[PDB]
């Protein structure tokens, strides 16, 4: 049945875990940031090797991995 | 078969209650939106075909699943 | 009431769950309703089977079970 | 045996500290109350046999057990 | 045995559980206290043995242990 | 021999990314400060060697380890 691989995408993306949205404070390190997550705390935390550090800067929104809270993506 | 049943069992586990309700802050793509939960956080999250897309401007009220916070519907203003 | 059944019973009434106070919204569908939960969020959540859907009403006081956020009991009003 | 001090022990436990201060917002039932915790939502729990109710009014500080909130003592 | 010394108890201290701050509300008991805890809700915790109840005064900063939260220090 | 070297490597461990980032509310001895969390509470911590105990005045943002909270580095 053709509808069940359409149902299965539709539960697949539906499925998948979110990422956490912060926002950077501040770059420390090449490859570390302080995040204030809008989770409430404040953390420092890594940039992941497929990011790159140039793109960030203070005030600029990224997502974080609900493990070690390290930036794997930035926001428009 | 049992298949097909079973897929719609499951689509519609998540988007039965408890639900939690959440406004759009912007969409990020044509079926992603970063959504200030009512719990708090934001998210990135997926939007579910069970919404239009059109429908989701910011300052929408949502009902995300309790488990990943996908948008399994819009709420009526 | 003998003791020990007094104690069972107040062991019971101890250890059982908290319900948490929330006030409805609105109600959404037939057993459905957006309440705002004292804890800070809101949540669309089902109606117990127990409960009677025509006490809610926007403004009214529930109690929702811990796990489920199910409205289990509604809070009286004054008078 | 001893089921009745092993259910008074049992009951003991409970209303040993820590134990959340709340407020009481009103008794809704013989043994039911509605109370606003220091930690911050509004709970309906019950009230032990520890505590007399006619001490339970609105505004009255309460010790509430710190897993299920029920009411163990009345703070002066 | 003196460089590795310094490495271990430098450990040892980076170790050791840290203690919550609170803000003593008021006295209850005779080792029983209300604090306001810097976590947010007040609690009725106990006083350890080794702290003098004397130094307790309302608005006196004390350390709680993590766990049960009893009063093992006040700040002076 | 190299202990040293396996020692080094746990109080590395201790300073690596997600760190909770505090803010110092008051040194209480030359190795231990109360901090403000980021995540609410305040707590006693130690002060690791790989802080200067001279750089932690009241207001100063710190990164504190996950487990322990005990202060691993300073933020500019």
């Amino acid at each position: 049945m053709k509808e069940n691989e359409i149902l299965r995408r539709e539960l697949d993306r539906m499925r998948v875990p979110p990422l956490i949205v912060g926002t950077v404070v501040d770059k420390v390190g090449e490859r570390k940031v302080v995040v204030k997550s809008s989770t409430g705390p404040s953390f420092l935390v890594n940039v992941s090797h497929f990011v790159n550090p140039d793109d960030l800067a203070p005030g600029k929104r990224v997502c974080l991995n609900q493990q070690t809270l390290t930036v794997v993506d930035v926001l428009p």
